[PDB]
C-alpha cells in the first residue's frame, strides 16, 4: 500500500 | 509532504 499527499 | 509505505 502506497500513499502519498502534498 | 506525507508519504506511507506498507
Amino acid at each position: 500500500e502506497f500513499i502519498a499527499w502534498l
